[PDB]
């Protein structure tokens, strides 16, 4: 049983920040764009000492993602150069974990394959903080520190709930989340202690 729903993005900048080498899905190799959230995945929010994962043992299959590779790959990147853990030992790309280990949980609010990316991609978009910060003057940078406060009223004033900010201990903001309930609209996370009152968005290393 859950209430709602958490969509969990990543800051480039942080997820790249520990170098590495150039590996097939890296969000860390593209040429030249600018540093940004991207997503990590979306799943049901359980607060109740028990926290389900890997719901139906049901293969993930490649071929039902066709509609929505150019998206994910620009907004769905792998952060690791190594395939992910995922249910039953088995080896999977981030987009295969996410789903066999949280969305096979949504059901029956989302069923299958498609219905999951395709929503975790509305939501996505649809509530776009990337376009939320760039609005209010908020971007990567590494020379710059910018008050927490502001980065929370220019989702909360863009999205209209709030989210929840996820900082390292050097004050690097590495996770972004935003809640919503079962009609996927927005929903203030539970407040959490984790960044400090300057924090930093830094651009991925070249």
């Amino acid at each position: 049983e859950f209430d709602y729903f958490i969509l969990a993005l990543q800051w480039a900048g942080t997820s790249c920040r520990s170098g590495g080498a150039c590996c097939p899905y890296n969000g860390c190799c593209k040429a030249d764009s600018p540093t940004q959230f991207t997503i990590h995945g979306l799943r049901p929010e359980y607060s109740g000492g028990e926290r389900p994962s890997c719901c139906t043992g049901g293969s993930f299959d490649p071929d039902e993602i066709m509609p929505f590779f150019g998206k994910l790959v620009e907004y769905w990147p792998t952060y690791r150069c190594a395939l992910e853990q995922s249910c039953n030992n088995r080896k999977e790309i981030l987009w295969g974990q996410q789903y066999e280990k949280h969305g096979t949980c949504a059901s029956p609010v989302i069923k299958g394959e498609w219905n999951y990316f395709k929503k975790t991609l509305k939501l996505f978009m649809k509530y776009n903080v990337d376009k939320a910060l760039e609005d209010a003057g908020i971007v990567a940078s590494n020379s710059k520190m910018y008050d927490l406060k502001d980065i929370v009223v220019a989702v909360e004033s863009a999205v209209g709930a709030r989210p929840k900010l996820r900082c390292d201990e050097e004050g690097l903001v590495q996770k972004l989340s935003l809640c919503f309930d079962k009609d996927f609209k927005p929903r203030d996370c539970v407040q959490v202690g984790s960044c400090p009152r300057y924090v930093s968005l830094p651009e991925i290393p070249d």
